């Protein structure tokens, strides 16, 4: 509900090998056809595969947080870090926007 924990839960959910969650948040009008909206739901299927594979080869998730951040009442760009429990991070920017009442991922 603010972009901030958005952006943090977001990358919880796309470490946990979840993709129902993940989906939930991501903004699909790029996408303008069913082929398309799959073919994006399939690359999130393997992202979070991927991802989960990942956590588990480094220990887990140690903690979630945020870096940068760049946010007025409709856009926002927050360069998350993911701490691992093997001692490595990594990081990378979440893009959201706001288009009615709820913030949402952008597809870059
Ligand atoms: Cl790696």
């Amino acid at each position: 509900s603010n972009p901030e924990d958005l952006a943090k839960n977001f990358t919880k959910d796309l470490y946990s090998g979840d993709t129902k969650s993940v989906m939930s948040y991501i903004d699909l009008s790029e996408a303008k056809s069913d082929e398309e909206k799959t073919f994006v739901s399939d690359k999130i299927t393997q992202v979070v595969a991927e991802n989960a594979a990942k956590a588990k080869r480094m220990g887990g998730v140690k903690d979630i947080q945020i870096e940068e951040k760049t946010i007025n009442k409709d856009s926002a760009k927050i360069r998350v870090l993911v701490l691992f429990n093997n001692d490595n991070n990594q990081s990378s920017n979440v893009f959201l926007a706001k288009k009615d009442r709820k913030w949402l991922v952008l597809l870059k």
